[PDB]
């Protein structure tokens, strides 16, 4: 099953972290705790954004261009990212804006972070149709000495 990870600002703006005006250490352990053991799947720009691969995960760069790194896999399409993943239960999609576009309509499940916070910015998630969709969990949490502003995870299944 495809799943796709993202932490939305107001307006489905969506950036990268030195983009982040915010520090939510709760939303970083949410995105461990539901990526860990998995494979993720990213654009290039987001892996350069990253600059190392992410630990106890199988990291697919999707990208054009041939690769410059080795400690990753590098893929030239969505369905040879797919593949590369293998026979598993779950794919884990983290962005950018492209690649969410590309795999939402294979999704079946969406993680999001809901985060209190106007900011100014390039890009938005790919803006999907609530009829299609349930939220099955849903978690406010207020801001604190950690947590910079109010965020909500919520978790929906494509009906
Ligand atoms: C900032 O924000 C924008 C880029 O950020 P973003 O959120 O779009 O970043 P992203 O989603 O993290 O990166 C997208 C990139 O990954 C690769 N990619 C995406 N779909 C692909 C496909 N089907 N096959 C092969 N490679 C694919 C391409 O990189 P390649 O360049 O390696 O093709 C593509 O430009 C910019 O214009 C900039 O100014
Ligand atoms: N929930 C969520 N929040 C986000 O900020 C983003 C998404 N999803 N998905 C897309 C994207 C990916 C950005 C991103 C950047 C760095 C690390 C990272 O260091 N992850 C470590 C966490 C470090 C720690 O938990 O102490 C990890 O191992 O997962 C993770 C994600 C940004």
């Amino acid at each position: 099953m495809i799943s796709l990870i993202a932490a939305l600002a107001v307006d489905r703006v969506i950036g990268m972290e030195n983009a982040m005006p915010w520090n939510l250490p709760a939303d970083l352990a949410w995105f461990k705790r539901n990526t860990l053991d998995k494979p993720v799947i990213m654009g290039r720009h987001t892996w350069e954004s990253i600059g190392r691969p992410l630990p106890g995960r199988k990291n697919i760069i999707l990208s054009s261009q041939p690769g410059t790194d080795d400690r990753v896999t590098w893929v030239k399409s969505v369905d040879e990212a797919i593949a590369a993943c293998g026979d598993v239960p779950e794919i884990m999609v983290i962005g950018g804006g492209r690649v969410y576009e590309q795999f939402l309509p294979k999704a079946q499940k969406l993680y999001l972070t809901h985060i209190d916070a106007e900011v100014e910015g390039d890009t938005h998630f790919p803006d999907y149709e609530p009829d299609d969709w349930e939220s099955v969990f849903s978690e406010f949490h207020d801001a604190d000495a950690q947590n910079s502003h109010s965020y909500c995870f919520e978790i929906l299944e494509r009906r």
